[PDB]
């Protein structure tokens, strides 16, 4: 009785490696490693 294993991936900070439940958690999260926008050439 194979579930299907198709995906389904939690929301994990892949900066420190904190796992989230809703999508807007996690992103509000990240913010606290990455500073302004990624514009170019200016943070990477
Ligand atoms: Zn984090």
């Amino acid at each position: 009785g194979s579930s299907g294993s198709s995906g389904k991936k939690p929301l994990v900070c892949n900066e420190c490696g904190k796992t989230f439940r809703q999508s807007s958690c996690l992103s509000k999260h990240q913010r606290i490693h990455s500073g302004e926008k990624p514009s170019g050439p200016s943070s990477g």
